[PDB]
């Protein structure tokens, strides 16, 4: 069904705004409203109110951090067509959204934003891999040591921590939660 | 059966309050009462009085029964109820609530969604904690010389403290603040 | 058969009191008497007189864990409430006069707390054992000046103290404070 | 469909310019427009508008290597020259007005240079990885006074910097200097 890009002034009037986690500073950067669906793109997630009837709505929430964006596509309108179509996959779920060709200028900005998000996520997955591999190379290099001047239990504690910090630091660095700056950059 | 979000002032009047562990500081943050069921969300657990007039009492502490797949469904023009769904442990819960009180059920949705996420992230951290302990065991395998029996005691203790401490940190028991953040 | 929660002052008048180990400071915290059975919950065990012969059973908590603690209320037409649990692997369902619900709900809370402590203890045992092994691995083949035979003795004592100490800590025998907390 | 090499001053008038990431300093170095398609070669990617709908494709060089760059001149009777290449695995053949041969030959040279740099980089990656391993092997099991946990951290950073650094060096993103060298 064909959708309308909503202006920022009318975000608070949208059904989707009730499900935005304003409490956690979640902010709406792009909203497309159709007769049957509402697609809300925030700094943290895609909030989607799915109408599977020609009036009840199923609420979905896909935080980017747990549901990566991939295969971002765009399709323009011909002379005879009334809509432009934007596509992507979030987690593994396929999204195809038809939008009033009048608002192409705006949908093209979303296309750019999503494309940039997908890439940052992709690159992050590559860095996680190196992060883990580096952890192993240390384990292998440092295997089989001597006591010398060593407090064994303290050293055992501290070593467990270093490993933890590295696995953790990298997990949160390369699975970033917030992509507001990406919408900020292209939605201007 | 269609339920009513109960007001805080009427929590001590509810059948579920008798099964809340007031002795351990358990506090009710959300209660939905229907003609057949009673669903009590405390800081520590879901307490469910289930009718199929007898009531079967279930208790699902969050620490041992993780919340997953938190869903919400709104009311159409013709419908009288909004539905909140989730899985606690493996059990599927679907609770119909008076559409009039949507403002409150949406807050529960947000709370549950936040708990589920915290628990998910904690599971991943446990994996890191365990994997890290192995990496030290490997790096420190086969040594030199040291007071062997004192070292043996102390080293066993570190391992224990590490395993235990992480177990309790990432399987947190209390989620009161999550309800407090979205309800109040 | 529908039972009656007995009052503390009438404990010494029950058939079950003859089988409580007063000599070891065993104290009755809850007794349900029916026309056929007698269920006696002490700090150390469930003593059950099963029936006009009676077969005596004793299930010390330390050797028979309590699990799957449930509760079931009465309907308008029912005269009883039912408390259920498994002790060791044995299934118990005990019908009690709905008039005494306030008391049976307390037993429910206590047994629930007992069961959880036992479960958590079984996890701690696992960490305790796993830690022992991690020191064995780290301390594997060493070197260094040392009184080998004394160190061998002392080392064997440490391992014994660890294994033993944790065995007694996480298979605790006495749960009197649990009953005390919820029956009080 | 026979295309036209567009002049730099008319780049901002092409449909493709709307999809260039000016915000990240992406600059168009070569644009061929046909009645159905639009091929836009930037420092970072091939942007292709495929056709009155147009499907937008973007193939950043860093994720889609250019290979098998070919060229085909016009015969007396032909109106076009054809430039071919594979990007990722996708086959591209682009017919262009034989009048503009002088320009398409420059694109040919640039794409040829891009493709070679990418190939050579894939060999360097292989050496970079193989070298990492040779240090792991040489540095396998050591001894010596040492702050084990700091050394473990620092060591893990080095490996990360090596893996990362080489990843970015040999999968370079920007090939603007290549176009600049042959279109100038």
């Amino acid at each position: 069904d064909i959708g309308q890009v909503i202006h920022p002034d009318d975000f608070d009037k949208a059904a989707a705004d009730d499900y935005v986690l304003h409490e956690d500073g979640e902010k709406i950067y792009f909203l497309i409203k159709s007769k049957t669906d509402e697609y809300c793109f925030t700094n943290l997630a895609l909030v989607h109110l799915d109408g599977e009837s020609a009036s009840k709505r199923v609420l979905y929430r896909y935080p980017y951090a747990h549901y990566p964006i991939r295969h971002v596509m765009f399709e323009t309108a011909g002379t005879v067509d009334l809509d432009v179509e934007i596509k992507f996959e979030i987690g593994g779920k396929h999204y195809s959204i038809d939008v009033d060709k009048k608002q192409l200028e705006h949908v093209k900005d979303l296309y750019k934003a999503l494309l940039a998000i997908a890439e940052k996520q992709y690159e992050g997955q590559k860095m996680l891999e190196f992060a883990n591999s580096s952890l192993n190379h240390s384990v292998t290099i440092l295997g089989g040591l001597r006591q010398g001047d060593m407090n064994v239990p303290q050293t055992f504690k501290d070593l467990s921590q270093e490993s933890f910090d590295w696995l953790q630091g990298h997990y949160y660095k390369w699975n970033q939660k917030d992509f507001g700056s990406f919408y900020e950059k292209y939605i201007n």
